[PDB]
Formats: structure tokens, C-alpha cells, sequence
């Protein structure tokens, strides 16, 4: 259970980053929508999956926004990371259960 | 506050499944690679990012494997999920810092 710890954390990071870029997109829609469009199309040219390339990339077009994302992305993180393990594990079990119960019923019938 | 918390948790769920399917694929290559090759061939036609569907699919083609993934993905979860909130907050803080220097440097 070694490299998994790291690789997963990175996914999470990009996750929270996208998740931030998702709020900021909505707020933008209301306030400045010319920006909200830009953000969209820019999020089409650059995979949020690779977050750091993504942010650095933005630095050339919207320094101000890079910054906002950085804070939003950190807040959400605070507000969420702790509640996650007692939640993912739960769902894993519930998902694991339903799969096995349905995989065994399919054999039996 | 939490619609987020949910979606991330779904992502992690997907995430770990993938990570398990990887760890199993590795084992199969060192052993039963005729079927390690099959796993490549399956993972190709189906989106692992929607897990509960990737599995249901494989059910209808190789039951023994679905069952093993579920077993493996849950071991994984137990053995990693705790050191996670601490690892990600840390990394996010370390990145945010690095990105701000870089940005505020690039300004002048």
C-alpha cells in the first residue's frame, strides 16, 4: 500500500483544483461572463487533470484568477479532506456489498 | 460545503478501483499474461472513471476478477485512506506557495 498513497493524493489535489475552478466558473457566470467563457474554453485547452501545468498555463492569461483558484482550492480542501476517509470507505463497502450480492444472484439464477 | 465533499469521495472511489485494477494487472503480467492482456483489452472499451459501471460490465464476462478487484480496492482503501487528508492539505499548501512566488516574481 505504498505508491498508492502518493498517486491517490495527487488525484485528490487535481480533484479539489477542478472543484474550485468549478465554483469560480459559476460565480463568474453572474459577475463577469466574458471571463466565464474564457475560463471554459481555456479549460478545454488544458487538462485540469494535470493541475500544475494548468495553473502555470493560466498565469499567461489570467494571473488574477490563478490566485483566486489557489485560495478557493485550499479552502474546500480544509472543509473536506477530514470528512473523506470515513466516507469513501463506507461507500466502498456499500458498493462492494451490492456488487457481490448481485454477482452471486446472477450465478444462482 | 459538501456537494464537493461527495463528488471528491466518488472520485476517490473511482480512483482506488483503478489503482486496484493496476495492482492486479501487474500481478497478472508476471503470471497469467494471456489474461493480463485481456484486462488491457477490457479496460479499453470501458471507462474506469465510472466504476460501478466498469464493474457491472466485467461481471458479464469474468466474474472471478470483479470479485478480486472489490477485495483489493477495499484493502487499498483501508491502507491509505487515513494518511490522505494530511497528505493533500500539505501538498496543496506547498503548491499554492510555490505558485504564488512564481506568479508574484513573474509580475516584476
Amino acid at each position: 500500500f505504498k505508491k498508492v498513497a502518493k498517486e491517490t493524493a495527487i488525484t485528490l489535489q487535481s480533484a479539489l483544483t477542478l472543484q474550485a475552478v468549478r465554483l469560480i466558473s459559476q460565480q463568474l457566470s453572474e459577475t463577469n461572463p466574458g471571463q466565464a467563457i474564457w475560463l471554459g474554453e481555456f479549460s478545454k485547452r488544458h487538462p485540469i487533470q494535470e493541475s500544475d501545468l494548468y495553473l502555470e498555463a493560466m498565469m499567461l492569461e489570467n494571473k488574477e484568477l490563478v490566485l483566486r483558484i489557489l485560495t478557493v482550492r485550499e479552502n474546500l480542501a480544509e472543509g473536506v479532506l477530514e470528512f473523506l476517509p470515513e466516507m469513501v470507505l463506507s461507500q466502498i463497502k456499500q458498493s462492494n456489498g451490492n456488487h457481490r450480492r448481485s454477482l452471486l444472484e446472477r450465478l444462482t439464477q
